């Protein structure tokens, strides 16, 4: 018979009509896609800690030995001729300053120098009792206490060169000291500094009863029982102190653990309402009220949140009052929690379940925005995917009810190869297509055949089956394809015209024959297209703007 | 007849073909869609107001009295032996200071002393005068004025034990003070602090023409009438001015009122073109020429902008110098606006019409590029939809122009139900089916009838109609469903071959006459679908990233 | 014959069957479209640059002489009586500090006054030699050296008004000075300022053999080959160096030049991987390990990169490193190249090709989050206009199919104008189509025509050819057409049913004849939509968030 290559594509001319079955294939009459199960989020309080940054404050009290002299008798008798150094001493514990600390009396005259000890006073005994006396002033913080404040005697007579008038003075000064976050170190209010360690003497090392430092002393006193009020005496406890020797001046504080006192964590916000999203290796907390999210490593990083024992007393009062608010419409489902942020902020989670009714903190702005936005296109592209799926399922069943006229289109239409079919019951068979000697054509110039009135619709056409000396007549189709039954006739009409195609030119017969060959494309091409003229999204470049240039800067100053 | 439940689902045999007219249908042959209409948006002139932080700069003059001694004759003569307390005293105002005012001279030997008045000087005259002078400095805004500035005599002859050579000095300095925003005290350049508003004695309270203060004097004068010419004498207008006599020296400065002189409110930057948007509750100004929009509440925050009397002569100036920059292709359309967006910014807003031809400021950028991105989607959106709407409306089309040739097709796509419809007039009219027993089946194994070459295209099925006791015979269909006419006959063809489908049953005719049940799935299922690979938004995480680290900023010190 | 308007709309009757061929339209039977090819981009290694802060370090030798003298002898035998004015003076050049510099001895008892040159010291020679030595103190980088540290002999014998007991010191103190990036003056460690520039008489000016400058002397030395070890005495090379001669002491420290010494640029990160990808007039640098991106303009603004010559020897290396350590999978492309982004920040690209198998930053990362999200959206618009495509092509493949039964109806499908057409050969021949006389219509209100069994399918109708006196009958077709040839029969039936359509009217046939006349909207129509519920995208605003309040950063002072 006749047999040869496959044809592949819509251009060489074939002739199918095979009885041998080939494959089967049947139409899927039933199709349908599902609707994605909404994803529930978990929710619950929310409470993040930011690193504490106010120093430690506490009182200290200072003493200070002050002697001065004046020396104006030149001439006759001159008047702030000269002056003495001045120089101010601390004060020695020869009476362990007990007299100053019951805020009554001070003994007077106090003997120290470099070279040898020497008393100076007002002429006076060595061991003389002076009573305190409170001294107002223009602060509100500053107690100072003054015994002889009144300058020293001058006499101001007639002496040959100068006088020797002098008096001796004692200072208590109450005053605030504040240290930062290593409190290694801290300065007090009126201007002293010293390297000391606030904390020490009491659950802290560097501190002994010995006294011994690199230019201080460092002295522990167990239970001082300081009166601390020079306007009334009072009966306080014997709390316990310490005392820093100076050069020039002793400071007094109380002694207090670095524990229990001040730790570097600081409340900043609570959100009652917070959702926790999961995702491939980290957390996402939403706080919306002032558009920022969270993002913390999978694992609880905070394991050994008990080191942080201060605020083990308030961070559950404030969870209590939270839970309590909230307890209207939901509970507790789970234990707490406790994360780290890559930002250095620590976070507390408490998951809670609804009830039946039966300055750097940009970048948590731009992840917020970031979600917000990848949620709203992951969502609108889930709803087009749907609508998508319902059109195809129509479109595949539009398509199987025109498959019952003609197979073979539907079939060249789905597969981009001719093929051919048949409908086999109520199952269509898929045959191969084989094509022809393409040089061996012949096609008739006239389509007016015997008799009259049974002109045929299409020509006919003569041809070779390929690789064999033979000679078959057949009809022309359409897309090149050849029929071998002709009984295509029909009622011959006046002024009858037709045209054809074949591949790249064109038959024309404006009678019942003719041959005005012409060009394929001189015939218009109708067009079916919907356009989607979809706009893209342009890109821009954004810059760096500063509020306050740097001359504004410096002309701020202090 | 026949009754019973009516078919749901296309799973038991059912025939229905009942003569009784139910609803009717036609086909919508007229539908369309309409476009949005493009929102307009208002333009107009848009100006910001940053918060002043430049420190009020005003001119201070200092007056000084200086005492000085030396004592330096020790042994035969001795040289800077030692020298006396050179304690500074403020000027007195026994000549109201009339004479330094004037620069031309002032009175020498000043008296003072807490004890006893006592006068020093050079040996002179007790209200001798001393002409004053400029002397040079290595500075370029400190005109001091010396008197008396070569040290004291120092004999340094045969003494015995000291000198007593003594000077006096008046100095005069012109100093720059500062003061911040509350303007409630202020620092001089020379370093001098003074806790007294700058603004006072002028529409400011806590100036009276006694002398009274804590500490301080705070005394005004009127018309004091300065020279203010050291270098040569003027004729200058007597302004107003006070003085502030201190422990050791006096300081004058003219007096201003607090408004008219200094206010916070100083421009920033100009937009000739912005976009203002209406929301829910807020405004959205668009400024892309540093690519940030600004949010501000609906309400005009700023009703009582007439407080801010400064920028009255100012934003004028700059609106009609923008609005005739813009006079070419723009008018103004209304009043002018003031609103205050929460980040402390003040905006003026001036709406223009078109004529007819005939540090904390990065949210902003993150607004600005969030409105950006949601306006693209929108866009998108909206064009999609209408390209869907045209494809559904030739759908339908498409759908009617099938509908011609059988009715019961397009109605049983249409509705997942099956149902039996036809085309009464030019209206469709559907039917309910009805289903019939279902054990009660029989299919003969020969489709082959009498005679011959007129053999049945389907089987023939024998069924009793549900709850009744009857035998029909009627015609295997598609769909487990039944014909009761049975005029499906063809020609016989030698090796015929047929596949039938009953749910998950098919049955096989090799010949006349077969019962080959096999799967239904053993035959392919081709398939016909365009699939959507969309690919959806990853999510990423943020870090925070420092320029300098602490090391840095510690290492800047000042 | 008939003329008049051409039909617009389904609103008017008319007929139209015209022999006269008017256009040709085929169907494009061949339709497809590509796939874009992905856009190849480069990458290479990138490098920061920031600009540095750390002020210069170096270090600095202060020489200074001190006289002091005491006096107490008051009364009988008084201590600390008075004190001496203690005035420190420069270290003289007599001896050009020679001694000093050899840090093995130096000479004693300087004579220097305002007003005429006295000697003072220890009652000794006046050029005596001291032997220097090294003291310890609290400080690891202050290496003071003293001479005569002990107080003045003070013998505090019976004197009738004072001692005359004073020695002199010489002292030679080691600092560290600091400069700003200017390097116009320097401070140093001690707290002594000096506004001279630290690099000077090597490649810079203001600096000259001769001594003289405004208030400052600026002494070069060529040569001066210091010691440098009191310890042990070295021999090290004569390094140059300078002298600054304030008014109380005198400064020195090695001369070197303002380049190859400091300059203004640090390394701050490297990243091995990088993306370029061009834009209208801008690059995009992409450096994902911190998720930011870098924006420089298109032209090299780096063209001139050889004046940062320290970089030079330092860049190379780090670029070789990286460039090693990238060599099993990457060679590279091109020269490097050198950009300056508009934050300030110097980036250095060097592109490589793969090797074939056979504070102020906020800006960036909201740069690189809008660029990933604009790529992610571009990327599925692309992939949606693709599967739109492919739908299309197989919509109007399935219109061709269609066409094949009546080429009128498909027509009218496509345009919205009702035509004529029939196919014409393989192509297609479309007329227009004509009115009638609107006012001219009459349907007969039965359809029984003569005979029996043969009762007319549609109603005839009757009318005139619109601007003419004739009448023609003919046969109600659909939505308001009219068919000369009346062949439309079927068989009677018993209870025939029959509704037609006709504009906003209706007719209604429940026997042969009738006229129930209702309106069109009374029967209900059926809809076939898939309905696109595509949900936008809200619009939100963004708050600022202050970390830490002002209260706080004013608690943190200093």
């Amino acid at each position: 018979e006749a047999s040869g290559p496959k044809s592949v594509d819509f251009y060489q001319f074939r002739v199918c009509s095979a009885s041998i079955t080939g494959e089967l294939f049947r139409f899927n009459l039933e199709q349908t896609c599902p609707d994605t199960k909404d994803k529930y989020h978990q929710e619950g309080i929310l409470l993040v800690y930011k690193k504490n940054i106010v120093p430690h404050i506490f009182k200290v009290r200072r003493y200070r030995k002050i002697a001065t002299s004046v020396t104006v008798y030149r001439g006759h008798r001159e008047s702030a001729i000269t002056n003495k150094y001045e120089l101010p001493r601390p004060v020695p514990l020869y009476e362990i300053s007990h007299m100053d600390s019951t805020y009554q009396c001070f003994s007077s005259m106090k003997v120290n120098v470099n070279g040898v000890e020497n008393t100076f006073t007002d002429r006076d005994d060595v061991n003389t009792t002076v009573f305190l006396q409170p001294v107002e002033g223009l602060t509100d913080n500053i107690q100072r206490y003054f015994s002889q404040p009144v300058i020293y005697a001058e006499p101001g007579r007639v002496e040959a060169t100068y006088r020797v008038r002098t008096t001796v003075n004692c200072e208590i000064v109450d005053m605030i000291a504040r240290s930062a976050e290593p409190y290694n170190y801290f300065v007090t209010s009126l201007g002293d500094t010293v390297e000391v360690s606030p904390f020490c003497y009491n659950e802290s090392s560097c501190s002994t009863t010995p006294s011994n430092k690199n230019g201080l002393s460092v002295q522990v006193v167990l239970n001082h029982t300081v009166v601390t009020y020079s306007d009334r005496g009072t009966s306080p406890t014997p709390q316990n102190r310490i005392f820093v020797e100076t050069g020039a001046y002793t400071l007094s504080w109380a002694s207090e653990s670095k524990t229990t006192a001040v730790c570097p964590l600081a409340l900043w916000k609570t959100f009652p309402r917070s959702i926790q999203t999961t995702h491939e290796d980290s957390f996402h907390f939403v706080a919306n009220e002032i558009t920022a999210t969270f993002t913390a490593p999978l694992t609880p990083v905070a394991n050994f949140t008990d080191t942080y024992s201060c605020l083990t007393s308030d961070i559950n009062t404030t969870l209590n009052a939270s839970k309590a608010k909230l307890a209207s419409t939901h509970v507790p489902n789970g234990t707490v929690q406790y994360f780290h942020t890559t930002g250095g902020l620590y976070l507390v989670w408490q998951p809670m379940s609804a009830i039946n009714l039966t300055d750097n903190l940009s970048y948590t702005q731009l992840q917020f925005a970031y979600d917000k936005l990848r949620d709203g296109i992951n969502q609108v592209l889930e709803e087009l995917s749907r609508a998508w799926c319902r059109e195809q399922v129509r479109d595949n069943l539009m398509w199987y009810e025109l498959s019952k006229i003609n197979p073979t289109s539907v079939m060249t239409a789905i597969y981009g190869r001719p093929v051919s079919a048949k409908f086999v019951g109520d199952a269509i068979s898929v045959t191969e297509c084989i094509n022809v000697d393409q040089s061996s054509v012949n096609i008739h110039k006239s389509l007016r055949t015997n008799s009259k009135d049974v002109c045929y619709a299409r020509p006919l056409v003569t041809f070779k089956f390929l690789n064999s000396s033979n000679l078959f007549t057949g009809q022309l189709g359409a897309r090149n394809e050849i029929i071998l039954t002709n009984n295509q006739v029909e009622t011959c009409k006046d002024t009858c015209e037709h045209y054809f195609i074949t591949r790249n030119e064109t038959l024309v017969y404006k009678d019942y024959a003719y041959l005005r060959t012409i060009n394929t494309t001189d015939i218009s091409t109708l067009n079916t297209f919907i356009a989607l003229n979809l706009s893209f999204i342009q890109n821009i470049d954004f810059k760096a703007i500063e509020l306050y240039s740097s001359a504004e800067k410096r002309l701020a100053s202090s």
